[PDB]
């Protein structure tokens, strides 16, 4: 009924928010990892 | 009410899926980057 579908919509919003947080965290980690790869590339040298 | 609710849940689901896609692809890139960090750290001698 109404209450069940309203709850399912609630849980989907939470699922979306969590997925977006997950994406943002991964993209932030990516930023740092790009820096770290660049740092180590400079130590090893050109290639 | 219930008809509009189902329609909203559809948009939320598209939203959730798009974010999950962003997350999975950011984490895939991170896996790649972490493997490169490991390879380069081994060459250099870093922890």
């Amino acid at each position: 009924g109404m209450d069940a579908i309203k709850k399912k919509m609630q849980m989907l919003k939470l699922d979306k928010e969590n997925a977006l947080d997950r994406a943002e965290q991964a993209e932030a980690d990516n930023y740092h990892l790009e820096n770290e790869v660049a740092r180590l590339k400079k130590l090893v040298g050109e290639r």
